Parts: structure tokens; sequence; C-alpha cells
């Protein structure tokens, strides 16, 4: 009775659609990152920098740095009277808790991609050495935030980076941008949106008031990954059964110049 698969294939394929979707409906460092890959689960390192060209033998190694590639999962149980139930009674199967382990496993990839970990040695694209940086001034009266966009842009431009251009803000700085004023009429969202090709985009994760903005390209940065989210079977503990949705990507930040931050 302890079996292997404890689900059906439409089972299967319906929580997996479910982890999927979420995962999609959660993500936004994907809809302004490239990705290198999918490379497979049994690939754990990856290369970080790009590859640059007598009387007795000679030795040669590679002058590129290697990093690791971790893992992001969460847990979650399911009941084996509800599965009974569901495979005797032509039911359908509940997967709320697997919907919000995806939605924490998104919620985490997303930190880790804007801020990455120091005592791991990653590095997010707030934390990066050798961005730029622009001064945010004041945008409680109109008129700061796209002249502070402005200034990033030209300064993204005179390091021979032509965009198209990303823009990422916290939600103080989004709020701030719909707001309505006498006679003025003009949402400063709308002439940023218009200015940024690539678009502007909201996240929780970003803290206090700042922002982002991003020259994007395959040879500044990217993504690498070895395992989309899925979710797997960890074996019958008692009668219950424990299952774990997981994923495993990196971030490479080959140009760090590419990248403007707004205090």
């Amino acid at each position: 009775g302890h079996a292997e698969n404890p689900l059906r294939e439409e089972e299967w394929a319906r929580l997996n659609e479910t982890v999927i979707q979420v995962a999609r409906r959660s993500l936004v460092g994907r809809r302004i990152l490239d990705i290198y890959g999918p490379l497979g689960a049994g690939v754990q390192t990856v290369p970080y920098d790009e590859f640059q060209g007598q009387e007795t033998a000679m030795v040669f190694t590679d002058a590129r740095k290697f990093k690791t590639i971790p893992i992001i999962y969460k847990d979650f149980l399911l009941h084996w009277r509800d599965i009974e139930a569901a495979r005797t009674h032509n039911m359908p199967l509940d997967v709320s808790a697997a919907a919000g382990a995806a939605a924490l496993c998104a919620q985490q990839e997303d930190e880790l991609i804007f801020y990455g970990d120091a005592r791991l040695g990653y590095e997010g694209l707030m934390t990066a050495n050798g961005r730029l940086t622009v001064p945010l001034g004041d945008w409680t009266s109109p008129g700061g935030g796209f002249q502070a966009i402005v200034e990033a842009t030209r300064k993204l431009n005179e390091q021979g980076h032509f965009g198209p251009y990303a823009v990422v803000l916290s939600p103080r700085l989004y709020s701030q941008l719909h707001r309505i004023y006498e006679h003025h009429h003009v949402l400063e969202i709308e002439t940023i949106r218009q200015l940024a090709s690539d678009g502007v985009y909201q996240s929780n994760r970003l803290r206090g008031e700042s922002g982002v903005v991003v020259s994007t390209g395959r040879e500044n940065m990217d993504l690498a990954v070895s395992m989309d989210m899925v979710a797997a079977y960890l074996g019958a503990s008692r009668m219950n059964h424990p299952f774990r949705v997981l994923e495993a990507l990196l971030l490479r930040i080959k140009h760090p110049d590419a990248i403007c931050t707004l205090e």
C-alpha cells in the first residue's frame, strides 16, 4: 500500500498547471530578463563571465569564474481519505495548498532576484558593484519622476547602452505617480510608459522609496534556469501524502553599468 504514485495523470497535470499558472501570475523579473535554459536538473555549476581567447609542455586553465545554482522549495500535505473520495466519487481535487506554496516560492525567487545574498556571494540588481546612481529628488511635486528617468536615460546612454529601457518602482513611488493635481491633468506614469519602451512595473519587494532602470540585452544580464517550478512526491509518511514545490535558477550580471538606481 506504500505505492509510488498516489495520483492519476489528469490530477498530476492539473496540479502542475495550477502551480505554473500561479508562478506566471506572480513573477515579475521574467518580464525584464532573458532566459538561458532550461539546462537540466543535473546541472549544478554554471560559468559567470564570457569566454576570452619550446622545450617543455604548457598548462592552460580557464580564467572564467563559476557559481553553484541554489534551490527554492516549499512543502504541503494531502489527505488519503480525500484522495480516495476524489478517485471513487469522480470529484475534482483541491490544490489551494499547492497554489499557496507556489506563491511563496515566487515571492522568494523575486526577493533573491532583487537583493541576492551577501553571505553566499550572490548579488542583486539593487546591490551590484559598478552600477550607476541618480538622485531621487522630490516626487511630491510634478516633474520629478520624469526628470529623474530622463537623467538616468542620459547617464545610461553616455556609457554606450542605448536601450530599450525597463523601469521597476516601489509601491510608494508607483502610487505617487498616479496623483491628480490642479491643471496638470497628465499622468507621469503615462509619460514614463511612453519614454520607456520595455515597460514600467511595480514590485512589493522593493523597500521604501527606490527604483531601478535597466538596459535590456542578453550580453548585459540574464537568468540561467536549471529546473523550472515543479511539484514532486516525498513518499507516504504514516498514511497522508507530502509534496514539495521547487525550482532552481540563478541571475548573471555581466555588465554592471547597464543598471541605474534612483536612490
